[PDB]
């Protein structure tokens, strides 16, 4: 099993997922969540964007993709909840933060890298604390059924996220523990989770 192999698998589990919330179509939104991910797991499929730095290789197309597509997921959850633009703002802005201290971590060869990932896990902090309250709060407000809803995506997502600076960690970006293989395993199976999974759920309550 191979790289190349892990990306195919992804990229076609993201096809199969935009295809879907096409047709049912909120619905454009997730089109774009997995449709952006199918983009990116096809060009890593094809060996673009594997950038070596210092000893490891990092996967460009994730970090571009993580960074357009975990906004359109808080975007997602914020309808649900009710945000005024405002609160938008402060946790797309929060979002943009944890994604580009990633981006930039994993493409410095240093030590400094860490100090990049420990400043996306501080704003990653704040983000978890608008979900569970603030807009938990907002959410509030809305039918019984938009309620449920809003809290079953936010513990998938809570719990999820939750998972990856661990998985960055541990893997070649950080202390360069779990292989190259074994890492790209782990974050296939998250992003269909969290991309696809959470699409799905969202078609189910529809
Ligand atoms: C579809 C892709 C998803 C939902 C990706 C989620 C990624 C994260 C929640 C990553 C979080 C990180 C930290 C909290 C600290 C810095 C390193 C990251 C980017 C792995
Ligand atoms: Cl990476």
């Amino acid at each position: 099993v191979g790289l190349t192999t892990l990306f195919w698998l992804g990229a076609i589990g993201m096809l199969v997922g935009t295809l879907a919330f096409a047709w049912a179509g909120y619905y454009v939104t997730l089109v774009g969540i997995s449709g952006i991910a199918a983009v990116a797991y096809v060009v890593m499929a094809l060996g673009v964007g594997w950038v070596p730095v210092a000893e490891r290789t990092v996967f460009a197309p994730r970090y571009i993709d993580w960074i357009l597509t975990t906004p359109l997921i808080v975007y997602f959850l914020g309808l649900l909840a009710g945000l005024d633009s405002r609160e938008f703002g402060i946790v797309i802005t929060l979002n943009t933060v944890v994604m580009l201290a990633g981006f930039a971590g994993a493409m410095v060869p240093g030590i400094e890298r860490y100090a990049l990932f420990g400043m996306g896990a501080v704003a990653f902090l704040g983000l978890v604390y608008y979900l569970v309250g603030p807009m938990t709060e907002s959410a509030s407000q809305r039918s019984s059924g938009i309620k449920s809803l809003y809290v079953r995506l936010r513990n998938l997502t809570v719990i999820l996220w939750a998972i990856y600076p661990f998985i960055w960690l541990l893997g070649p970006p950080g202390v360069a523990l779990l292989t190259p293989t074994v890492d790209v395993a782990l974050i296939v199976y998250l992003d269909l989770v969290t991309k696809v999974g959470f699409g799905f759920i969202a078609l189910d309550a529809a």
